[PDB]
């Protein structure tokens, strides 16, 4: 069983690291999703998608648990 | 893009409430399950298949505005 709701995927990986600045959260999306990813919400709201394997995506992710 | 789509990993069992659906759309052929979004007053994304009658019933309704 799972929600009968929508729940976000991400078929794309953002190139380049984002400004760390313009991030203030982030969750991995559900392992139902066909790709893993994790999803940085900016200061503007937005979210962007990114490739959990990238060093600077693991690093953003430790930042942003200690902050 | 590397924005977030929604996807569908359940349908909804029971037909929902025509009432208060506002619109639908079909989920990203991306999405491994096809299906279509009935999109509440409230704004909850419900999945439902799109095999079932009900759903088509509802689709047609919504096209025939
Ligand atoms: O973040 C949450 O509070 C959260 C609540 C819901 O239970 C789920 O939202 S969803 O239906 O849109 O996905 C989700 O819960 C779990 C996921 O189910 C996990 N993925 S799974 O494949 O192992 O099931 C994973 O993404 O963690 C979240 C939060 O614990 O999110």
């Amino acid at each position: 069983p799972y929600s009968s709701d929508t729940t976000p995927c991400c078929f794309a990986y953002i190139a380049r690291p984002l400004p760390r600045a313009h991030i203030k959260e982030y969750f991995y999306t559900s392992g139902k999703c066909s790709n893993p990813a994790v999803v940085f919400v900016t200061r503007k709201n937005r979210q962007v998608c990114a490739n959990p394997e990238k060093k600077w995506v693991r690093e953003y992710i430790n930042s942003l648990e200690m902050s």
